[PDB]
């Protein structure tokens, strides 16, 4: 059994892929590429697609639970908000790729203990005036789950004990820190 099983992840996760095009809207750019359950299933996938740090200004990466949409308006964000990494424009080169791997894998490796099923998942922003990454989580208002995520994934991604990352609830991102680790 262990020679020839794939290795199931806790969750299908879902990839989607955006386009900034100023024809369409925001809804409209936005597609599904693919899902996988899989730890083989996921690294196929990644090993296909571009890394972020060459895709065309405007584009984004999702990676959501299946039958989450990476939008404010799905059920599961519309009350949550996100942990924002902001990337200067030198932070392109050194640690885009590497930040959103390693969340990637802080996703589907469940690494937030009992809090991962506040976890929705992770978006990263290519944008020309610096980059971002973010894990969206679904309640804003549970403190000991936010503060707990936030916590874990700036220790994963080694970031100084001198960094401040703030996280923010969607409904002042589509109308400030609600906390800081």
């Amino acid at each position: 059994p262990e020679h020839y099983i794939k290795h199931p992840l806790q969750n299908r996760w879902a990839l989607w892929f955006f386009k900034n095009d100023k024809s369409k809207t925001w809804q409209a750019n936005l597609r599904l590429i693919s899902k996988f359950d899989t730890v083989e299933d996921f690294w196929a996938l990644y090993n296909h697609i571009q890394l972020s740090s060459n895709l065309m200004p405007g584009c984004d990466y999702s990676l959501f639970k299946d039958g989450i949409e990476p939008m404010w308006e799905d059920e599961k964000n519309k009350r949550g908000g996100r942990w924002l990494i902001t990337l200067n424009k030198q932070q392109r080169r050194s640690d885009l790729d590497r930040f959103w791997l390693e969340t990637l894998l802080c996703l589907i490796g469940e690494s937030f203990d009992d809090y991962s099923d506040d976890v929705c998942g992770a978006v990263v922003n290519v944008r020309a005036k610096g980059d971002k990454i973010a894990i969206w989580t679904t309640e804003c208002e549970n403190r000991d789950a936010v503060t707990h995520i936030g916590r874990v994934y700036k220790e994963r991604l080694g970031l100084p004990p001198k960094i401040v990352i703030g996280y923010q609830s969607h409904a002042d991102t589509a109308t400030k820190n609600r906390f800081v680790v």
